């Protein structure tokens, strides 16, 4: 029928800066990263696959992560008596690290991504690289930027080739990957239809939180801004027009109402 | 890749005679019933929905059943964050009341049975009005048998017609239902192939216990015993021709060392 599952990956800091580009305020922050588990009718999808503990660690202490051993990929899907093994399909929304530290798990399954974001991956702006930190999602990436030393035992070139893709597609019946570049080269957003529920919109990085929406806010982290502006007033109007719940990727107070673990979108309504 | 999920359906009481054929012995003897959840590339099949508690109480209330409220249908589904409107066809190998009490909860489904089992119920011998007596399955075998009173609210014709079938057939790749009348005019047993685990040859009612097979005695319940037997040695070849673990439907000693519940067959093997 389509259920939707929300895979809690537990938290990061950023200054409220980072957040919210130039408006702030500032001072710590702390924010949830999550993943979005689609069960279809055409398989289980996996969009995006949050962000890998060493790593962050490693490279980004300051962004203090505290994450369980529940709030790994294959801890949240052991929640749902499944394993990496059983999903069909990973989409990244973008290869910034929070977005792709788990794909390293899913050699089996078909990667999709924007055509750009490979590229963007192996050759980053200079200001850019801190974001595209992960390089264990693709092993071409790892090599042309030199951190093969990242390459999960086992990851080849062959079982970390993404599709790419450009615009809007629909991933499969009633599920849109919504283009929303800005925030990074290819960024793209989630729609997701059900049939006794209403559409939910997923923002992912085009929109961390209600209050950049409603602003016009975008994060501090960007490649293009008039993109990000105009990638949000395109998120709005696609809300609209269709009758899309906005669920935000990065927003603390929001994901508290937001259901993880065993709970999911997409109910059969009796 | 294929999972098997048994579905605990409690117990019920024969005497030594009914589960052995004139060899016995005697004396109460207390058996597990169970269903079967196919989790399949091509749907969710369920063989077989287990007994009603509220028929079994009313009418056969000398098998003493116990069935917690885990072990209906709805709720040993409810252990895997399932609902009975998640499975896409229901098989019943004959319709004895311990093998289609909860048919009922799924209009919505394909249903399957052998192309004998509904003229069957709706008109069996004199011997085996007791065995089909739980007519809730279909709306036509409940108004033949004037026994409407059993339907639950909902179920027509329309919601509860099965496709007959006949000899044995692929329920879905590496999902055969083998034909193994004699127990009842149209029984059938259930053969599950997996990639990294050894085939699985559920008996049903072909055969109630191990040391049914062993000997060749099958249960006193039947309308053909020749073929009873010869049904027996069908399944005992299969077994062997193929890898097949033989899984039996009511051998209480031996359902302790069966994985039911959120445990199940086929695990990937890293
Ligand atoms: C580690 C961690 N950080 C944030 C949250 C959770 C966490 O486990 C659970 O719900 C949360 O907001
Ligand atoms: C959470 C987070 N931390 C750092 C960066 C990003 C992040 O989302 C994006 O680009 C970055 O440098
Ligand atoms: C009610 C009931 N009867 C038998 C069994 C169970 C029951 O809940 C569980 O495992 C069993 O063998
Ligand atoms: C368990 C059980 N009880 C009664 C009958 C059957 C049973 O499996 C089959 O035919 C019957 O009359
Ligand atoms: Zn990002
Ligand atoms: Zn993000
Ligand atoms: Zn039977
Ligand atoms: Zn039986």
């Amino acid at each position: 029928d389509t259920k939707v599952y929300l895979l809690d990956g537990g938290s990061l800091v950023l200054d409220g800066y980072h957040v919210f580009w130039n408006r702030g305020p500032g001072g710590e922050v702390r924010f949830p990263v999550y993943s979005i588990l689609i069960e279809h009718a055409e398989g289980r999808f996996l969009i995006d696959t949050g962000y890998d503990y060493d790593h962050v660690m490693k490279v980004l202490p300051f962004e203090k992560p505290i994450q369980e051993k529940h709030q790994t990929i294959p801890g949240a899907l052991g929640l749902l008596g499944l394993e990496p093994r059983d999903i069909d399909v990973v989409v990244n929304s973008h290869f910034h690290f929070d977005h792709c530290g788990g794909n390293k798990y899913f050699p089996h399954a078909k990667k999709i991504c924007h055509r750009s974001e490979v590229p963007q991956a192996c050759n980053p702006q200079p200001f850019e690289h801190l974001g595209y930190s992960d390089l264990s999602f693709s092993a071409e990436a790892a090599e042309a930027r030199g951190a093969t030393a990242q390459l999960l035992e086992g990851t080849t070139r062959a079982n970390s080739t993404f599709e790419g893709i450009d615009g809007d597609v629909d991933l499969a019946r009633g599920v849109k990957l919504i283009s929303t570049p800005g925030h990074s080269i290819g960024h793209y957003s989630l729609l997701v239809e059900f049939p006794r529920r209403k559409p939910i919109l997923f923002t992912i990085d085009a929109a961390y939180t209600q209050k950049s929406l409603e602003t016009l806010c975008q994060a501090a982290f960007h490649i293009d801004p008039v993109a990000g502006v105009n990638s949000m007033r395109k998120v709005k109007k696609l809300a609209e027009d269709h009758g899309a719940e906005l669920m935000y990727s990065h927003d603390m107070d929001n994901f508290k109402t937001y259901r993880t673990g065993t709970q999911f979108y997409g109910h059969h309504h009796h």
